[PDB]
């Protein structure tokens, strides 16, 4: 037998031997006898369960393999411990191993080197995706991973363009145009990076609220009431509700990011204070005609000063499947299409 099961917090993984010590991170870690490497094991269980589960595990596996570049999670193996077609149920995603995730990462003290470059990371990362036509939608600091020399990649690719801006848990990082089914651009996930950034400096949470009713207000009561500009492209009925709530001139990014939460006492410190609020004030910004671009936000002098064209400008990921966002399949289907691929 290639396999062996194991319990791993409350989850059987049945995983081949060269995979030891399995440990909770459905995810764990694992010492890869064969490579001399630690690594994390990601178990799709229920990739059936439904045509949307079959839908993202195809894609999150096709995507993941097809995509190369130091800013996104890449696979290292894919297997089933399931022999036949008729029997397939489960599939196991082998990436490398990561320290932490954005999550507690966010939690630790503010470091101009430290956020300067995680979120210069971060938009390298997006910039190659946009480049495939990958426009994530639901970017947030949990799908996001680092080593403790502060590397850092991203996770996972959202959803296929089909979806739109509908997901059908954790809001906090949705853009207004996808919170009020305006649709997107690419820089709809600007203001997911504007979000985790502002939260790095705060350390909270900058926009929460038990749905999105709750987190409408928190953004007009932080950034202000939006223009009419803003207004005339919504729908009329939307446009009710949005045009009806108190209106808010909003505080000023010095009140919002005021300096009291950043390094004191250098030169060097109030330049960077600045720098970072003047980016947060172009990222953070309601109507998306207004916001700033990924390009422009990597010409930032905050974060232009780690800019190497070797990692920023690398080709697009051509894609193999060119309708893998449209096309519709029944299960029996999708599982015979997610078989071959785990199979080759
Ligand atoms: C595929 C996947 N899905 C979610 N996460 C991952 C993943 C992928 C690769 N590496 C890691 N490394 C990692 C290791 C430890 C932690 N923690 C530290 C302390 O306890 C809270 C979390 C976080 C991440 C995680
Ligand atoms: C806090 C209030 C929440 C209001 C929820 C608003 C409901 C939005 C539904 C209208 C859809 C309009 N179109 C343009 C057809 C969507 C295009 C596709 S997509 O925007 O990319 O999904
Ligand atoms: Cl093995």
């Amino acid at each position: 037998n290639q396999f062996y099961s194991v319990e791993v917090g409350d989850s059987t993984f049945t995983v081949l031997k060269r995979y030891q010590n399995l440990k909770p991170i459905i995810v764990c870690a694992a010492y890869d006898a064969v490579l001399d490497r630690n690594v994390a094991i990601k178990k799709l269980s229920r990739p059936f369960q439904n045509q949307t589960h079959a839908k993202r595990a195809y894609r999150e596996l096709v995507l993941m393999k097809c995509v190369n570049h130091k800013n996104i999670i890449s696979l290292l193996n894919v297997f089933t411990p399931q022999k036949t077609l008729e029997e397939f149920q489960d599939v196991y995603l082998v990436m490398e191993l990561m320290d932490a995730n954005l999550c507690q990462v966010i939690q630790m003290e503010l470091d101009h080197e430290r956020m300067s470059y995680l979120l210069y990371q971060m938009l390298c990362g997006i910039k190659h995706l946009h480049s495939a036509g990958i426009i994530h939608r639901d970017l947030k600091p949990s799908n996001i991973v680092v080593k403790s020399d502060c590397t850092l990649k991203i996770l996972d690719f959202g959803l296929a363009r089909t979806a739109g801006t509908s997901f059908m848990v954790t809001r906090y990082y949705r853009a207004p145009e996808v919170i009020l089914g305006m649709g997107y651009k690419e820089n709809v996930d600007i203001w997911s990076v504007g979000c985790i950034m502002g939260e790095m400096v705060r350390h909270k949470i900058l926009f929460p609220g038990r749905d999105y009713i709750d987190q409408w207000n928190k953004v007009i009561e932080q950034l202000g009431t939006p223009c009419p500009e803003f207004m005339k492209k919504l729908q009329p009925t939307v446009r009710n509700y949005v045009e009806n709530r108190p209106k808010y001139a909003g505080l000023t990014f010095p009140k919002l990011f005021p300096d009291s939460l950043f390094p004191a006492d250098s030169e060097h410190n109030k330049l960077k204070a600045s720098q970072a609020r003047d980016l947060l004030s172009k990222m953070l910004v309601i109507d998306p005609a207004k916001r700033i671009s990924v390009d422009d936000a990597l010409q930032h002098p905050y974060i232009n000063v780690w800019y190497d064209p070797a990692e920023v400008e690398a080709p697009p990921p051509q894609i193999y499947d060119k309708q893998l966002d449209e096309r519709e399949h029944t299960i029996e289907e999708w599982k015979e299409l997610i078989y071959k691929e785990v199979m080759n």
